[PDB]
């Protein structure tokens, strides 16, 4: 039995499409043997406790595109062989329990955009031994805690940009030994701990640009060791003696970099810090 | 003029008291000049922000038994001498704003005991320089996020008790260096980091009774060097090797220990692991393992 206004068809894998038909709720009557469920463009609220426990063989859940405000923590346990997780365009979601991805051992990609999300809660991503893509862009999140992405060994992308991010601590990326792309950009970074990248050493791009960082510490880079690309642009820089450290290793770095513009000093008029000579670094 | 019902007296201080009449919000009309105002006992389920504003010498606020379900985030701004804030026996209130406290630069204790709170947010308790008493017992708490109390450098007492805390991080109490009493019994703590008490150093009381601690390693007690009551009972102790390093530790203490009572092996049960001899503590039941 198709739900109603949905589209149920078998091939290639189980289908349950229900795009666009104005649904407030999940609805009832989907059928236990779907691999694939699409509520995506409908307004639903609340993900309740049952939900998709039926689906046996789901691994494709589609949500984004709601008006999903609560997501129970119960809403998706038990799916087991669940692979993808859309949550996306959910901007008055605002919260997730931080048990509610328990027990997703095969998550491989996790849509999590434009979601609101004030916080990543201690242990939200607890487990997910499976996860390759996280998607938490465009968010509100203020605060990028210790240990959040510790067992996530086989991410090998990871999406921040467009937060309110401070800082970055020492353990915040632990564990991220297989992360190719991390994208940090357009928040509002003003430190970054020495050992940070520590764990990233098969990192190849870094987006760091359009943030708050005055002067970078060339031991923060020193672990990246298969970058290839350096995004640095749309920053206060400040090329004087504290900016030598990062101008030595930028003389050696192999890997094609963007821009390092100096906002200060004035005398040195808007240039790049790895176009500059060792003798106009002066001002620790 | 002072508001419907209430109490205004001018000595000692001057004081707005309206507890225990049946308030469904907060009244209007607080005079500006109020030093301490008393709510408790009401039926108060919002707290509106600059509800207390105007009230600039302001420096008691009591708050608690009343229905608290939400407080504003600016519900305390601009209350630059307000030195103790009560919010306690509100188990309906769950939540607070993670930037309800900031600004109160001259709070010294603050009550939030049986809150029902559910989560510590990041920065609750940012610039609370002051805070000298933190009461965040009998609510539920799931987790100890690091750095929570990284600003409370002058804080003496931190009751965590009643919780449901299943661990400790490695920075769950750093930035405490003035810490007395830390009571943590009553949880579900099964795991202690090594150095979670690297700034615990003028530490004088430890409570950790009443949890799922299986073994605790010696260097946790190492930087405990003012210790003097420690309470261990009401855990599951596995005394065989990997007791040997607490053993040891518990020998050479001076200060005053309860009962560390041995779970397993059952030749061993309710024996106390500081009166076990080592010969006792071999085998296994974990590296010595
Ligand atoms: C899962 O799929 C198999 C076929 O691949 C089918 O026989 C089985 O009934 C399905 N089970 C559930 C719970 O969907
Ligand atoms: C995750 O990595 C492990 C090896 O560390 C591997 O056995 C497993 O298949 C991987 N899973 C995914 C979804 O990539
Ligand atoms: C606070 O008290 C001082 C003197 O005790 C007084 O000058 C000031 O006006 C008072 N502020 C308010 C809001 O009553
Ligand atoms: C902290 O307490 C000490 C006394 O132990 C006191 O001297 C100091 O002024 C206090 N600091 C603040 C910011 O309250
Ligand atoms: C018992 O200890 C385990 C750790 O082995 C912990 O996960 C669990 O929450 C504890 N349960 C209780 C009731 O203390
Ligand atoms: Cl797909
Ligand atoms: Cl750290
Ligand atoms: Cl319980």
């Amino acid at each position: 039995p198709c739900p109603g206004a949905c589209v149920c068809y078998n091939e290639p894998k189980v289908t349950t499409s229900c795009p666009q038909q104005g649904l407030q709720a999940v609805p009832t009557g989907i059928p236990a043997s779907s691999q694939r469920i699409f509520l995506h463009g409908n307004r639903i609220s609340h993900v309740p406790a049952a939900s998709f426990q039926s689906c046996r063989n789901l691994t494709i859940l589609w949500l984004h595109s709601n008006a999903l405000a609560r997501i129970d923590a119960a809403a998706f346990t038990g799916l087991t062989l669940l692979e993808q997780l859309d949550l996306s365009d959910n901007a008055q979601l605002h919260v997730v329990d931080p048990t509610t991805f328990h027990g997703l051992g095969h998550l491989h990609t996790l849509h999590l955009d434009r979601c609101g999300l004030r916080e990543l809660g201690p242990g939200l991503f607890r487990g997910l031994a499976a996860l390759q893509y996280l998607y938490l862009q465009d968010n509100n999140l203020q605060a990028l805690p210790d240990n959040t992405f510790r067992d996530l060994g086989n991410l090998t992308h990871l999406f921040l940009h467009g937060n309110r991010i401070p800082s970055v601590p020492e353990h915040a990326f632990r564990g991220l030994h297989s992360l190719d792309r991390l994208l940090l950009h357009q928040n509002h970074v003003a430190r970054v701990h020495p050992h940070a990248f520590r764990d990233l050493g098969r990192l190849m791009t870094l987006y760091l640009f359009a943030n708050n960082l005055s002067m970078l510490p060339a031991e923060v880079l020193m672990p990246l060791r298969s970058l290839q690309y350096l995004r640095l642009n749309d920053n206060p820089w400040v090329c004087d003696c504290r900016a030598r450290p990062l101008w030595a290793w930028l003389q050696k770095f192999r890997g094609s970099s963007s821009e390092v513009p100096c906002n200060l000093p004035q005398r040195l008029a808007d240039r790049d810090l790895k176009r500059l000579a060792a003798s106009d670094l002066e001002g620790c």
